[PDB]
């Protein structure tokens, strides 16, 4: 995922560096 796991938070779709929930 995204380098900082915490910055999305808990399981997040990572999108350019945008943390989104998926789906």
């Amino acid at each position: 995922a995204c380098k900082e796991y915490w910055e999305c938070g808990a399981f997040l779709f990572c999108i350019e560096g945008i943390c989104v929930p998926m789906i």
